[PDB]
């Protein structure tokens, strides 16, 4: 399927052993698409607390998705691990259960060279055959991906894009110019109406799963020329995402699905869970924004 | 006059001997305003190689620059410096000399406190007596004011606004919506189409001396809604930007001001003239956006 | 056993799979210690490309590193992992073998609050019972510990240390003085001189797999006083040093252990092996400094 | 030569940011005479001269260099985003007598290395003295590489380095490349560890009030007594981390203060010493006989 769209990063809930609940996760799944009326599921990404997990987990919640979800639901599966073998074992089960595209986390912690993240890319290809997007997030890794090493990265056929999580937007601008044919989907979810603007095919995001009908106007308004209408929404969204920020973003994003009758569980250690002192504030947050 | 609007960051021409080149100036004064069609000219900024400058030079620049163009200019006076006693005598003969409104960067070098910042604007201001825009450019001071730290600023009700030179369009975002009433004026060229979404009262830029007629259009069509073909005006914007950035920026603005029968000198040392090596493409650069 | 020392970070050689080459890493952990002559080894630390292994892998490497030296030797394992459940079943696995103490890198990747942190480390040791040395390398990280943070780490009985891989020799005077009864070992091999004189306990390092006679030299010469002596043998390290990093210094470092005839296998991808473009540097410095 | 121990020298000002030249006097005399320091480095960012205009930092020039006797070495810091202006205050503090000049590596500005070499060799060329680069990268956000010194150093006018940076790997490489060059290290936190790493000396704004221990330091650790040398800097980083934590150029002025010196305010817009810190400040004086 053509990747364009507004997708979910698809949060997991967790027991207190850090094992997951399988019934909330599809819940999640289902709320994603069923509720905020999101075209798809980016899985197993930053969001899914996917860094924290063991390889058995990672595949158990590329099934759970895949099975919670219709046909028509496009799926992005992010198989980045600093363990190449681990990202092959990962991408070629998403491939057999049907996933649309692989997506894989510049290689972090260590400092590798360009060459060195271009032939893991290159080799995760290689060993599935799937089409693989490119997860830009230098906040988190500190790897920057310049404008010549992403023609280099995108003279690869089956390099088919990038999931862009960064501040810069001349970078994305020079981006979206030098390859017109390549997919971008934005991570950013407090600057979607200006990557809307920047020409962007699409977003992935945690607080799609608890704002996704909002996103999709901001998304639409935006490239109607609505642009004041979609600025407001912004705003909304901002202090939506602001609020989440502040109490600690994936266990507060899975309590206001909780409000909605989800078994979210709590986050995986060592995330520590919401904390109930900020209890009062998301209630109000939750009220002023139907959430 | 209120003071939205287009300026140009106005360059200083420059003799062998880091003298100003009065006549030059005076033409890079009308340009901006005549050729370009801006609303006004910011004096003395980073732009105006203001910081390698003596106080009788900066001084010079003002009175030039004012004597250059008629009174229906918007003129903004830049005399932020380390020195508080020269902001000061810069505030008051800038004010004398009809300036609309004062400008001065966060003090940098020593790691001053919020405190220290904050005191320093209400000290300019105090002596000065005129409006002030705070200039906020943390990519070369180091310096980051918070939203709470906006709100104490902008409390004082002769601090109006402020030129907002970063990336972070979070923080923009949280500004406009904070400050409704206050005026923000973007200092980041190669984003003009992205902070005119964000609801910016207008820009300030060095490029704008050249591409004036662009960024109008681009900050014209997106504020109605025609945010394709403003994002088509940023590409080919940015196309100039990259490549000015490339050659070194402000002795490569003012060879395209060169171009137009200007006489543009030579940068103030430590900064090296533009270097020939160059000359074949930005004959080419000026040939293709016709500059 | 006591812990001072001089510790190799041990090496790992694999094959072209990434599997683990268990002849070559039990010559490697027998080089550090009966041809190095170093006290102990720090196994599944970074330089043993331990965050590239999956959990049976680390488990293989600390298996065969104890099974390769005898029990005279110290052995301290590192079990960090951003998998809270994987370090717990690796320190049972370790403490099980025998190594003399833990260790565990600061969580990374994810912005965890201190809090976080803290209990990361303190659920380590409640599960597994055995003595815990913080692992904090903030270059790579991006984590930094503050004083305060420190002492509240260090509160804790079984938090008998830290592993400082850190370049701030304020900061690691200021542990010093604060925390006389704790364990310091330095991690930055190329300031053995400075560490020593700053009160370090001993010292880990993965260039102590080639030049851990020199590095004994160092840290008892300083001790001794006869600082000259051991600052000359610290500027012939550093030419060591400089030359390895310049290199790709993991794989380099195998490298030099091959031409003792010891089967240096691979790095793990996406580690890439030694580019044969330094070989002849390299075979210069092996002769020029006898490793 | 220029070897030993420099006072950073601190400046008094009045309510209008003008010299107050009889503390100034003072200060001086306190570093050379009551804490036996080998010279004063005039005009750096200790004494807030990127705060003050042309005719203020000749009147500092002056007012030190008359303050003091004629074996007390003279290093004149007159780099400047203004080149002109480092050129006259160069040439100016060149006349006075003052034994080298120094400059801090042009900032604010994203210069390439070429403008930076450059800046430093027109000076040069302009004023016929010896140049000390002055390094402060966080402060300047402005980073030297090893092959970046061997340019500069291939100048026979760049006589040396005051190195206030972290990174002693750099130091050591900087040290082995150019065993003919002065360093002088101005993190004084790092004191001994810089001796021990081969420096020629120091300059640092903490020794106009603990220039003794600092001597102290730099002696015993050149004669391998290490262990009493890192018990002084322990002493002197409990006295650093208390002065930085309540605003390190006000406080070590009130320090003086307490000497009986009219150490008088900071330029603004630094903000005075704010007494909530007073008590702390008057234990911290007793505890190490300041």
């Amino acid at each position: 399927k053509d990747l364009k769209g507004l997708y979910a990063a698809l949060l997991v809930p967790f027991d207190e052993n850090g094992q997951v609940n399988e019934q909330g996760l599809k819940q999640i799944a289902q709320n994603a698409i069923e509720t905020e009326e999101l075209d798809g599921l980016y899985v197993n990404g930053s969001s899914g607390e996917n860094f924290l997990l063991n390889t058995e987990q990672k595949k158990q919640v590329f099934k759970v998705a895949k099975e919670a979800v219709g046909d028509k639901v496009k799926l992005i599966a992010q198989v980045g691990s600093l363990d190449l073998n681990e990202a092959i074992e990962l991408g070629k089960y998403a491939t057999e259960l049907g996933y649309d595209a692989l997506s894989a986390v510049t290689p972090f912690y260590y400092p590798f060279t360009f060459e060195e993240i271009r032939d893991y890319y290159f080799d995760i290809i290689e060993a599935t055959q799937n089409n693989m997007i490119i997860y830009a997030i230098p906040d988190l890794t500190g790897v920057n991906i310049s404008i010549e090493q992403f023609s280099e990265l995108f003279n690869h056929e089956k390099i088919v894009g990038v999931k862009y999580t960064a501040p810069n937007f001349f970078l994305l601008e020079r981006i979206r110019k030098a390859f017109p044919d390549k997919l971008i989907l934005s991570g950013c979810d407090e600057m979607l109406v200006q990557a809307t603007i920047s020409g962007v095919d699409g977003a992935i995001g945690s607080t799609y799963n608890v704002n996704g009908r909002r996103a999709r106007k901001i998304f639409d308004l935006a490239r109607q020329g609505q642009i004041q209408e979609a600025y407001q929404l912004q705003h909304d969204s901002n202090d939506i995402i602001e609020t989440v920020l502040s109490m600690g973003i994936y266990p507060t994003l899975k309590e206001i699905l909780r409000h909605r009758g989800i078994d979210a569980g709590l986050p995986k250690r060592p995330f520590k869970p919401f904390n109930e002192a900020h209890r009062q504030t998301l209630d109000q947050l939750i009220a002023k924004y139907d959430l």
